[PDB]
C-alpha cells in the first residue's frame, strides 16, 4: 500500500565465498553464512540485494567455490513474487536481483579481464555495475532504479587501488554525473571498495572526498561492522560499512559481531536495521599489557615466564567458556570459536612457545597455531 | 595423420557485424558475408576460428545483430567431431567442433555498467573466447593464450585494442612486455593478433611494426580494413604480418577497394602457411580516379561548356565500372547485386564542381550509393 513506495534492500559486503575452502574445520563457514544471508533475503522478502564488495575470496574461484555459490543464488533468489521495481537505465522467475561491484580480491582479471560477478551476470542472478573503464579520469555513471513514485540513483565504484584513487581526487578528475532528469528527485546512493582508515600518506581515502550531494555511503572494504549509519560531519550523507560476513585476520575490527543491514528507502529518506548472522563462527579477543601489573608479574624473575603463562591459560581458559555460553541459545554457531591473546611485553619481559598451548587446545579452538601474539 | 599435427585455423577481421543495419538495400550484407566465414570455416573443418577485432560494428549490438550472429555460430560451430587441440592455459568456454578465438576493435569495445563487451555476451553463450584484453594504466603486460595440438604448440598472445596514442607512448616508454611461457620458450609458436593503426596519422597515430618483440613468429593485424592477407616479412623484425581485410566496406577509400579475403593458416610445430580464400558475398565496390589536369586536350580550363564535357564522361566511366561489375557477376551468383562505385575528381588548374543530384538520380537502382557516387578535391 505505502510499501509499494518503499524500497526493501538488502545490505551486505565482503562475504568472501571460499575462504580456507580446504581447511577441515572452517571451510563451509562462508557457504553457510551465504546461505543465512540469502534465506534472510528471502524472509524480508527483500526488493533486491546490493553488496559493496570481495564476494568472492578469490579471483578465480574453484568450482567448488562457484557452484555451490549458485546453486544458493538459484535457491532463494528464484521465486513466484515478480521483480517490483524497473531499470531506469540501460541494459523460471528471478525475485531477488543481486547489484554488485567488485572488490580487490574477486577484481577483474584474465584473458577476457572479466570478474567472478560477471560469472554470476551471466547465469542471470547478478548485476556487476560499478565497474571503471578510465585510465585518465573516472566518470561514474549511477544505475537508476525506481519503485512506485521513489527513485534510487546508484552509483557504484568497483575496487581501485587507493594510491590511484587519492591522486584521481586530488585532480579533480573522479566526477559524478547527476541523472538528465529532475537531479534532486532522486535519493543518491554511492557503494565503494576503499581503505577508509589511516594506512600509508595517500593509502585511504577521506570521507570528505566523497561528493556532498550523496545521500548514503556503502563503504565495503573495511571488514569491521559499522553498519549503523552515521552521518559524516562535514558532508553530512551516513555512512554505513556493514562488516564482511567472516573473519580473514585476527584484528580488534574483526572481533565486531558481524551484521547484514535492512535498508528502506522512501522518496529521499532512508532506515537502516541491522541484522545479526547467527552462523559466524565466533571471534573472542582480549588484550593483556605486562607493563600493567607490576605486583602479578615481575620484570627480572626466572618463574615469571612461567606465571604469565599460567595466566594466560586462565584467560583463554574463560574465553572459551564465555564461548559455550553464548552458543546455547545459538545453535546455527559454529562449535570451535577462533580466539587470539595479544600480549605487550613492554618493559623486561620475554616471549615463550606456543606449541604447549597449540597442543592443549587443539579441539576446543579453530586456530590452535595462532591463538597467541606479542609486541613491544 | 601428419594432419593431427597441424593447426588448421580461419583467419579473419573487421567483420562488422550489423553495420547499416537498418538500411534497405545493404542491411542484411555482414550477416551473409559472416554466413560464408562461418561455412569455409566449417567445409575446411579448421581447429578453431581467429579473428582481429571489430566482429561487431556497435558495441552495444541490436537485438538483431546479436540474435542473427547467435544463430550462426550455433549452426556452424557446433557437430559431431570434437574439438582436436588443447588449451594448456587457465580457462576456456550439444557439441562445439569449431572455437572462436577473439579481440576487441576500437567498435566492439569494452563498454557498459559492467564494462563488458560484446564478445562477452558471445563468450557467455559458449562461442567465444574472448582474448587479449589489457586491464593495467601504467604497464602492459601480455601473456599468452597456450594451445597444443598433438606435437605443436602455439603462444598466441592477443592486444584488445587501445587508442594509438597511448599504445605509442607506453611502448616508447618500455612499459608493453610480452611475458614468455615458463616450459620450453623455444617450442612454440608465436603468434600475435593486434588491432591498431599501421600506415601514418599523427605523430604517434600509429604503431611501427619495428616496436614488436622481434620474438614473434606471425603477426595478425586486425585495424586496418584493407585487405592484405598475404603473410610478407618485416625486414628489420623478420616476422610475417597478415593484414586480413575487412569483409565489409564501410569506407569508399582505395584501401577497401581491394578485393577481401579470409586466410587458411597452417601452423605445424613452429612453421606456417597462409592460403587465401575470397569471400564470394562481399558486395563489390569499384572505383577510378580522374584527375582533370592530366588531360588539357579532352578538358579545357577556361570553356564555359567544360563543365558539361567533364560531367559527360564521368557518365561513361561510371557507365562502363557498372558493366565490368554486371560481368564479374556472372560467374557469381552469390555477389549482392548493386555495386558500390565511386569516382574520385581532382579538378586542380581552373575546373569546378558540379551537382551530384542528377548523378544520383539516373543511376538511384543501379548502384547502392547513390548518393556518394563521386567526389573532389584539389
Ligand atoms: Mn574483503
Ligand atoms: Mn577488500
Ligand atoms: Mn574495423
Ligand atoms: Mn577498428
Amino acid at each position: 500500500l505505502d510499501d509499494e513506495n518503499t524500497f526493501k534492500i538488502l545490505v551486505a559486503t565482503d562475504i568472501h565465498l571460499g575462504f580456507m575452502e580446504k581447511d577441515a574445520v572452517r571451510g563451509n563457514d562462508t557457504f553457510v553464512t551465504l546461505d543465512e544471508i540469502l534465506r534472510l533475503a528471502q524472509e524480508n522478502e527483500v526488493d533486491f540485494i546490493l553488496l559493496g564488495g570481495d564476494l568472492f575470496h578469490e579471483n578465480k574461484p574453484s568450482r567448488k567455490t562457484l557452484h555451490t555459490c549458485l546453486e544458493l543464488l538459484r535457491k532463494y533468489c528464484m521465486g513466484d513474487r515478480p521483480v517490483q521495481f524497473e531499470i531506469l537505465s540501460d541494459q523460471l522467475n528471478i525475485s531477488i536481483p543481486v547489484f554488485s561491484i567488485h572488490g580487490n580480491h574477486d577484481d577483474p582479471t584474465g584473458a577476457d579481464a572479466l570478474c567472478a560477478l560477471d560469472i554470476l551476470s551471466c547465469a542471470g542472478f547478478v548485476n556487476h555495475f560499478g565497474r571503471s573503464m578510465s585510465v585518465e579520469k573516472i566518470d561514474i555513471s549511477p544505475v537508476l532504479l525506481q519503485k512506485g513514485s521513489t527513485k534510487i540513483a546508484l552509483y557504484g565504484l568497483g575496487s581501485i587501488p587507493d594510491e590511484r584513487l587519492y591522486r584521481m581526487f586530488v585532480n579533480k578528475k573522479v566526477t559524478m554525473l547527476r541523472p538528465k532528469e529532475d537531479e534532486n528527485s532522486w535519493f543518491n546512493l554511492f557503494v565503494i571498495h576503499q581503505n577508509r582508515s589511516k594506512h600509508g600518506s595517500t593509502n585511504f581515502i577521506p570521507e570528505q572526498f566523497l561528493d556532498d550531494f550523496i545521500d548514503l555511503v556503502i563503504w565495503g572494504h573495511e571488514h569491521e561492522c559499522k553498519i549503523a549509519p552515521t552521518k559524516n560531519e562535514q558532508q553530512l550523507f551516513y555512512i554505513s560499512q556493514p562488516g564482511s560476513s567472516v573473519v580473514t585476520s585476527l584484528s580488534p575490527g574483526e572481533a565486531v559481531k558481524k551484521h547484514v543491514g535492512l535498508l528502506r528507502i522512501k522518496g529521499r529518506k532512508m532506515n537502516m536495521h541491522k541484522i545479526p548472522l547467527h552462523t559466524v563462527r565466533q571471534f573472542f579477543m582480549e588484550d593483556i599489557v605486562l607493563a600493567n601489573h607490576p605486583d602479578i608479574f615481575n620484570p627480572d624473575n626466572p618463574k615469571v615466564t612461567q606465571a604469565i603463562q599460567s595466566f594466560c591459560l586462565e584467560k583463554i581458559e574463560e574465553m572459551l567458556e564465555n564461548a559455550e555460553r553464548e552458543r546455547l541459545g545459538n545453535s546455527h554457531q559454529p562449535e570451535k570459536p577462533l580466539v587470539r591473546l595479544r600480549v605487550d611485553y613492554s618493559g623486561g619481559f620475554e616471549p615463550f612457545s606456543v606449541l604447549r598451548f597449540s597442543q592443549k587446545f587443539v579441539d576446543r579452538v579453530a586456530n590452535p597455531k595462532d591463538i597467541i601474539h606479542f609486541f613491544r
